[PDB]
DNA sequence: CCGCA
């Protein structure tokens, strides 16, 4: 034929995920713009996901909101289908400081940038192989709604493959320049004609210097500002992306859509005002606002069609799609824990009462406590009760030391940081349940009670004096799951038993 | 997490 995945993996779909990569494979097909992927904190998803791609047959973005998130997805992608394409398109910066200017403390930061090689290489292997072949998954990271040329300038100058993705011809150099002096003298006078004679001159002095520079040696620093211009495409211009560089028909997953949809988002508003500030004061030209990534509706309005994965679909997700797709039931059988909400009245002893009987049964326990002090109050409180301990304010070996048993409870604030799925937790207390906050979010709550789904005595106790909205919902819809898990097992004639992992040294 | 010496 042409191109085409081939999965590779020791194991056929089991769970519930066949019922998924149906009606999602279905949805993509039956022409449905957007959806959203409701699975299970430790379900299939990747493995879902990756059978979907592995039927339609499109060139994939999957789009993580952090890296090491995308360093997963992508290792275990290139493994998962180790005979095609699969990118790593991400940032390639060892170090980055944007130019920017406090004006309070008159304190203009020059733009400093360490680049990365092996990264680099990656990029331009994703914008490559994105033409050789249409069987393509790229592993993302948010910087691909940022700015690169235009796609057909990019292999409509090609021989084998163009070292850099801004290529501008020499034609285009030439009117673009001019075009660049008729900006800085329109802008000059402007200043210059509303008292900013000093913005002016910090203007003209930056602009004449790196002008002279692109006319000298065809670029010069900070070549980025002067982008668009070059691209000479009008001012407003939607700057092209790493979306553009895929067909019509390519596919988009954005992973951990609850968090990665709004970092996605926010990018753009950030961007514009410090570029602002540059230009309001002088070092930069208005037109420096056009070099940027793109704004949400942007990035919407390009999409194919998007399928949307989250244990906690936010707000956006649900608004634009058709129901979603659950994905509850795990191939371990395991269910979503059991949740009891008990008092505050003297809760610190409690809990101190249910984590001995945890230390007995050769168990590991976690708790939230909403503020850093209130913990350092407790990880003491707990080593009162003689009680191996830790605390979250190398750190990959501290939960590597719990899991070994060294603690036998970690104490933290925020555990919804990635690392603690383990499996030895058979308990998970968040205190001050009802507290209002973002950790007792419907959402976070929800992801906090799943740090209990991996072991198979999975438990999960809310410490509250009343009972909010919040906590109302996150345990309502843990018990309809935690129902249905336990109905599929009856079925299947399923027994839950904790998964079996190790660590290594 | 982002960023065209």
């Amino acid at each position: 034929v042409e191109g085409r995945f081939q999965l590779v993996a020791p194991y056929e779909p089991q769970g519930d995920q066949p019922q998924a990569i149906a009606k999602l494979v279905d949805g993509l097909r039956r022409g449905v713009k957007h959806q959203t992927l409701l699975g299970a904190t430790g379900t299939g998803k990747t493995f879902t996901i990756s059978n979907v791609i592995a039927q339609v047959n499109k060139p994939t973005l999957v789009i993580a909101h952090n890296k090491t998130l995308a360093g997963q997805l992508y290792s275990e992608l290139k493994e998962f289908f180790p005979h095609n394409a699969v990118e790593y398109f991400v940032s390639y910066y060892d170090y980055y400081q944007p130019e920017a200017y406090v004006p309070q403390t008159d304190t203009y930061i020059e733009k400093d940038a360490k680049i990365n090689d092996e990264i680099d290489k990656l990029r331009h292997s994703a914008t490559s192989a994105l033409f050789e072949r249409r069987d393509v998954i790229i592993v993302a990271s948010v910087s691909c709604i940022y700015g690169l040329g235009s796609p057909e300038e990019y292999r409509e100058l090609v021989v084998i493959f163009p070292a850099s993705h801004f290529v501008t011809r020499e034609e285009k150099m030439r009117l673009a320049i001019q075009n660049i002096e008729q900006e800085l003298e329109e802008r000059l006078a402007e200043l210059r004609a509303q008292g900013k004679l000093l913005e002016a001159q910090r203007l003209e002095q930056r602009t004449r210097y790196d002008l002279e520079m692109m006319r000298e040696m065809g670029f010069c620093s900070g070549i980025e500002n002067y982008s668009r211009h070059l691209a000479l495409r009008p001012p407003g211009s939607t700057p092209y992306t790493l979306l553009d560089y895929f067909p019509d028909d390519f596919l988009i997953i954005v992973d951990e859509s609850h968090v990665t949809l709004p970092q996605l988002r926010g990018m753009y508003n950030g961007d514009r005002a410090r570029k602002q500030v540059l230009v309001d004061h002088g070092f930069r030209l208005p037109s420096a606002l056009d070099n940027r990534p793109l704004t949400f509706e942007e990035f919407e309005q390009k999409i194919n069609q998007i399928i949307y994965v989250s244990a906690t679909p936010g707000p956006y997700e649900l608004e634009h799609s058709p129901g979603v797709v659950e994905q509850i039931i795990r191939p371990t059988g395991l269910l979503d824990p059991t949740i009891d909400v008990r008092p505050t009245k003297g809760q610190i002893d409690d809990l101190i009462g249910e984590i001995r009987e945890r230390v007995e049964r050769n168990e590991r326990t976690l708790v939230t406590t909403l503020t850093k002090k209130m913990a350092e109050d407790l990880t003491d409180y707990l080593k009162e009760a003689g009680i191996k301990v830790a605390y979250l304010h190398e750190r990959i070996e501290i939960i590597r030391d719990l899991r070994l048993g060294k603690y036998d409870v970690l104490v933290g604030i925020n555990l919804l940081r990635e690392g603690l799925d383990i499996p030895e937790v058979s308990l998970v207390a968040i205190l001050d349940a009802d507290k209002e906050g973002f950790l007792r979010s419907e959402r976070s709550l929800i992801q906090t009670i799943g740090r209990a789904a991996r072991n198979a005595n999975g438990h999960v106790i809310m410490y509250a004096d009343t009972i909010t909205k919040s906590m109302e919902i996150a345990i309502q819809e843990t018990k309809r799951r935690r129902a249905i898990q336990e109905e599929y097992n009856r079925k299947h004639g399923i027994v839950p038993r904790t998964v079996k992992k190790e660590i290594r040294d």
